[PDB]
Order: structure tokens, then sequence, then C-alpha cells
């Protein structure tokens, strides 16, 4: 039996066609340096993934790995249940709470920004019971945003791939439009006056509920698994007057976001958010351990502490919260984002990555190029004035991904826009190898298409 | 400044008054070694819950250490989406299929036992859309159940302790009774009777409910956080009974009964369960990682996969669904377990355990002792003939906890019970020092309730 046979005899995949799996098998990766993986076959591919948005300091960094094993050698499992702590989560806690864009009171720390995103419906919930606001409970969201996947954060999500088969969204978990001006704006509509349009949106739908209803509002300050949407000016500012307006909480979720992707430490700080909530994952520990972060501020803290109180104490909590080994290995990822001045080299890299883009931005199959720091997406379309696809939508996201992959780079199609979230470290030359390929996969699909004109 | 401040300024805390914390501070607990841990000021207690039901191998398993380290160095971080693998989570999954005490068809990772039955809930309500019975999508579970903390796991959950503030549970997640014959039995009534009685319950709720609205069925095999409840004799034969009657999938949470708790590999080969679906969690890695696993059966994976593929793909995942690192050292830990003969081990320490804490069977404030394999609980009370508590529930099983910790022993109060679930690893004479100090707490804590 060989390895491919075996993954297709016992392993049911997420985010794949399990019949097709059948079929075609897995692309196995076997080993990762830099910003490289390299497959069974020994071909080298440019992640410029990093991986699921996430290796921040790429597949071979030596001191996380140090750090995991000198806390493996130390505690290697223990909790936080019961008043129990350890040094790692302690010194995280601190150093998050230190770093974050707004004054925050507290982290609560979990494995997944699933669950992490599933763990402040919650908190939501019981803040408002313990406020005496029982009515207080639904959320909005945003269609096309990504929160996660369990039954009460792909609610939140926005994304119908997440929903449809699955019962979802609960009841109470409320969706307003996705913030993207070149699909959802009117003809001859400015970004400015999208976002008043948003904005109102957002106070009618509150409105209608009844303020007294609404909890929160959530929202990826760019929304990264929905196509790299850069929300339109004005966006954020005046979403968030609404919110402040009807006392509803702003909930960041800063999951592929945090720790330097947007040009700043936090999305928040690149698009004008003041959070009551932040949502952190990913990039906190380069995903070289599942840890997820919640910060909450003073108010919601404070809430909770005192039913927590009342009802003996707070029945909530994953055995992994704070994991030691987590724990210690996000706190040497920080400390190594801030010591090699990673936010600020990949701005610097992010600048190189779209100026690269942007030679193809009269090609007849460009339909827009996005992003901000070092996060990008390049959405193709058959036909520019009308920005309809080639054949079925995802047409040519997927034949483009296809082709990247074979130039040696592994990309990611969202409908028919392809990412780029390559680790903080790539280098200068290594973007022009990213460019370079993306450039080759679409002469490929040039070729393929065929749109003369 | 100090670390306890950092804590108390920084940190909230799961399963604790928040409150309380702020003034009492953390133990902080500094390192580990065989089944001790040592807190910040150099005392070493018996790790008697390995620390969460958990640490199968203890505190210092360098096999597991340097597994983590070989695929650090190899390949840190990937994942299973669009086709992608890697050579770790393809080998645990063909280990768990392999050693799965029935036939089973795949497996599915995820972080946590909470997001595994999160994830099982959600591919109940898929594979049940996909075969066209839109209605079929209710859950039964039990009073005192433990199945995570999600919205919806919390749910499935029977503890209102997990509900209680949090709206919960939603809407279409029913319970049934705890299967506690100590606590819920009539005067007089057998186990077997009790058995009987308990799957009429679950029988009259199904036709009550609809059996075409009935999904499914959990159950961990024996209750562990709820209070280390053994079910009554016959119970789970009769209840599969009932299930199989109504075409409902019965799934047996193992996340701590799994891999040699009970004295044998399963809670289900204990129990003589037949699940359609079963969940792994903690001792899968010794907790070193966090993974968890769901095992499905041929019928469940068909349906799912079929609807995979009519709606393009499988719309679920988490970015450390099969994480190599966890993944490797879950793998290196089962092969540990099978190589070193843990689950005989601890069958042997479990009976060295159960017979030691049955000479205080006849204590005054001993209501009831229970478990088997190497899990274990004592539950105090404040009379034995009324089996009511002292001043109100709860009070019994703090102070005790506390005493044991006190003597050197980390153990864990469910109400009035306190627990016992020490690694696998124990031997005899560490046995004997958790009963001691066991002992010791109950002799405290009986000067402490006084004449």
């Amino acid at each position: 039996s060989s390895l491919p046979e075996k993954d297709i005899q016992y392993q049911l995949h997420p985010y794949t066609n399990a019949r097709l799996h059948q079929e075609l098998g897995p692309l196995i990766i076997e080993r990762g340096e830099g910003i490289y993986v390299y497959d069974d076959q020994g071909k080298g591919y440019i992640e410029a993934m990093a991986g699921l948005w996430s290796a921040a300091l790429g597949f071979s960094n030596q001191r996380l790995i140090k750090a995991a094993e000198q806390q493996f050698n130390t505690l290697p499992f223990y909790h936080l249940f019961s008043h129990k702590s350890h040094r790692p989560s302690i010194e995280l806690a601190e150093k998050l709470i230190e770093m974050a864009p707004v004054p925050m009171s507290k982290v609560f720390f979990t494995n997944s920004g699933s669950e992490a995103n599933d763990t402040v419906v919650k908190m939501v919930w019981y803040l408002n019971n313990a406020l005496g606001k029982p009515a207080k409970k639904k959320f909005i969201s945003r269609v096309n945003g990504y929160h996660g996947i369990t039954v009460a954060s792909a609610s939140l999500t926005g994304l119908p791939g997440n929903q449809r088969g699955f019962d979802l969204p609960l009841p109470g978990f409320l969706h307003v439009g996705c913030p993207h001006h070149y699909r959802f704006a009117l003809a001859g509509e400015s970004e400015e006056h999208f976002a008043d349009r948003l904005a109102v949106e957002l106070e009618q739908k509150i409105l209608a509920e009844g303020p007294e209803t609404i909890a929160a509002f959530i929202g990826e300050p760019l929304m990264g698994a929905g196509g790299v949407i850069v929300p339109p000016r004005t966006y954020w500012e005046k979403i968030q007057k609404v919110c402040r307006k009807y006392d509803i909480l702003v909930i960041a979720d800063e999951v592929i976001c945090g720790f330097g992707r947007t040009g700043q430490m936090f999305g928040s700080q690149t698009f004008g958010i003041q959070p009551d909530i932040m949502v952190l994952s990913k990039q906190l520990s380069s995903s070289y351990q599942p840890i997820a972060a919640i910060l909450i501020n003073a108010p919601v803290f404070e809430g909770i502490a005192d039913q927590s109180q009342a009802l003996g104490a707070l029945g909530h909590g994953f055995t992994g919260s704070g994991h030691p080994v987590a724990t210690a290995v996000a706190l040497e990822n920080l400390k190594i984002i801030e010591e090699e001045s990673l936010v600020e080299h990949a701005a610097q890299m992010g600048q190189l990555l779209r100026s690269g883009l942007q030679h193809f931005i009269d090609h007849p199959l460009v339909g827009e190029i996005r992003g901000c720091g070092l996060i990008a997406a390049v959405e193709l379309v058959g036909d520019r004035v009308s920005k309809a696809p080639y054949q079925a939508l995802g047409t040519l996201g997927r034949y483009m991904a296809g082709r990247a992959q074979e130039h040696g780079m592994i990309t990611r199609a969202m409908g028919d826009a392809v990412a780029f979230c390559p680790p903080l470290i790539v280098n200068e030359q290594e973007v022009g190898m990213i460019v370079e390929r993306f450039a080759r996969a679409l002469d490929d699909t040039t070729q393929w298409v065929g749109p003369g004109g």
C-alpha cells in the first residue's frame, strides 16, 4: 500500500470533494524550508499562501522549533482551569495585551480561530445576561465574511459554501452586505457613497430587528477567504458610528490580518478600527502550533467576571486553552517578528508585490488587482466591461491556480480571484519569483482562453 | 511585576471564579516529570487527573518530545485542504482505522474534542440532508454528559454549569436521564431494571418527538467530567436496541475513555458498544499536542462523500486539522501505548486503586465509590442514609480537592465527588500514595465537618 493509497483509504479531507479525491488522490507535501515546500516527488513550490495565510516565519524557523523543545522538556502539557497557570501563557498574555492597538483587559486562549469566534459568541451572550439585557443577543456579520466553521462560527461566516447543506445559519446570526466595491457598488458610485449605503443598510437592519436585540457586529478588517476584499474608504469609520449609536460591540476578526499582514501590526490599525474584542490566530504562532487568542476590553471582562462570581465559576474552557507548548512557540514567534522588524519588512515587500502585479492591470482577463500590505488578490474575468466570468464563475481561478502549481507556486483560488499571502520573511528576489510565476500562469491561462479583441 | 501579578492582570481563566482569582491569584505550575508536576515554589504534586484526564504517558515522555522535534525539522506546518496531504496525518489515520473496535471507514481530524463533537453535529445534519431526510436532525444526549463547550457541543453537554448564563442548550438538543444508579434508581431497584427504565425513557422520548426527527444518540461509555458515572449493567445493550429500532446513529464519545482508560483500549469495548461514529482526543497524544479525531463508518462516509461532490467540496475544516506535529506526536504516543502494554498495565493499576479506595467504603462521609479500569471517583455526602450534601451540593468536594492539593495531590471535584484519572504509567506504590493522599484529605474533611 502506497502513501497516496493510504490517504485515499483512510482520510476524509477538509475542503475537498471526497469523490474527486478518491480518483485523483492527494498532493503529498513532504518537507518545508524557508518560503518553500516540497512534494514527495522532490518538486519545490513557493508557498505563496504561507500554507493557510499563516506561516509568517516560513517553514524552517529554528527558534520556534527550539522554543517548543525547551517547553516540552519543562512542562509539555498543563491547563489553566481552576486557578492553575503556567509561565508561557502568562508571558504571552502580557505581550498580547501590551501590544494591543486599543486598551485591552484580558486574554482568553483557544486552539483555533473557529473555537475563538464560537467562544466570543458565548462570551457576549454571557455578558449581556450578566448586565440584565437578556434580549441583547443577535450578531451581525457580512456576506462573504469568514469567521470559522463551528455550528455558531459558520453562522457568523457569510460564505454560502460553509452553510449550504449544514442547516446554517442558526437563528440570530444576521448578515449585511459584502463591502466589495468592484462587485456591489452601483454604476458610477464612489467608494465613500458605497460606504454610506452600507452604513444605512446596517442601521436599517438594526432598526428592523430592534436595536435592543443586537449585541455585536463582527468583521475581518479586510476579508481573507472571501477574496482579499479591501473595504471601501470610510467604511469602518461609518460602520463603527452606527454600532456605537446603538451600543453594539465591535469585534475585529484578525485571524488573517494579525501580526503584520496588512502593513501595520493589526488590521485594526490599518483600517482605523477601535474594537471591543479582537480574535487572533494563524500568524500568532506561524501555525507551528494550534493556538488562537481572544482579547477582551475592560467592560467585557468586568461583566463576565461578575457573573462568573455569582455562578461559582466561568463554565467554559478547552483542554488546550493556553497549552504551554503552543503559548511558548507563539511567544517566541512574536519576539522574532519584533526583533527582525518584520511588520516594516512585510510592508516594503507588499509594495513590491503589488507593483509587480500592476504590470498586468490592462490585461483583458484582469478585472481587479487588490490588497494592502503583504496580502493581495488578482480577480480574473472573461470580460472587463461586464465583469462576467469566462465560462462558469471559478473557471479562471481554478485554471490559474493549477498553472501556478505547475510553475512551482502554491496560490489559492477564491472563485476567480487568486490570492497572495506569502511568509513575512519573503525577500525581494522571492517576491519577484512569485510575480514571475503568476505571470507564467496568466500567460498559460490567456493562451487557453484566447481572448482575441 | 511578579508572575502571579501578571497572570491576574492579563488572563481570564477557564473554570474559575474571575473575582476570586483577582484576589488569590494562580497556582503556577513550573515543570513536570513522570506523574508529577511542581509549582513555582518547588512543591511536587501527584497529578492524579493526568492534567485533564489526558496525560497518558505522564509529563516527561522523551519519545513524544523527539517525535515532535523530528517532524518540526521536516515540515512544521501544513494542511489537508484541497487534496493536500502529508505523511503523519496519513499514517495516524491508518493506525486509528486499523485499531478501531468496529469497522470504520474514515478519519477526520480536529484540534479539540469540542470541535470534534461540533463537527459530528454538522456531519449528521449534512448526511441527512444528502439522504433526503431534512427533518432527521435532533440529537439525544444525557443529563451530566460532557461533550465539549462550543455553542453546539455545550448543547450536547448535559451539565448545568456549562449552560447556565450561556442561553443553552440550542433547540434540537434533547436530554434523557443520567444513568447513575446511586442517584436515580428507585428503592430496591436492580441495575438491570434501572437500565430497562432508562431504555423505556429513551424510546418514549423518540416517540414523543417523532422518530423521523431523531438523527443521533451520543454518549460517553462512562461519563467522565460529569462524575465518573458507570452505567448500570445492560444499559448500553438495551439503549442500542432502541437506537437501531428507529435508525438512530450511535455516537461513542471516547474523549476520556479512549486509549486504555477503562481496562480495554476503548470504552466501546468495555461496555459492548458498536458505534457508527467515535470521537477521540486527550490520551490520543497524551495532550502533548491539541489533536482530536472523528472515526466514521462506511454509511456515514458514503452519504457525506456524495454530498461533497454535489456541493463542490466539503465546506468544513480547521487550519489545524491533522497538523503534522500534532499527528506525528499522536502516532508515536499510540505506538508507545502498544509497545509498553499500557492497556494491561493500567488495568492492573486500576484494580489496586479501586481496592485501596474500597477500604473507605464504611466511612461516614463516603456515599459511593465508583469506577472501572483506571478511572474512579469517591462521592462524599453529609448523610449516608439520605444522601444529602453537607450545607449545599459541592461544599465537600471543594474542601476535599483543596486538602488533596495541600497533601501533594491534584484531583478534581465534580460536585461532591473527587476524581482519579492518573497517567497510565503510574506504578503500584504511586497508586498507594494517591490513596494515602486521598485518605489524609478525607480525614481533614471529616474533622472540618465535625461532630
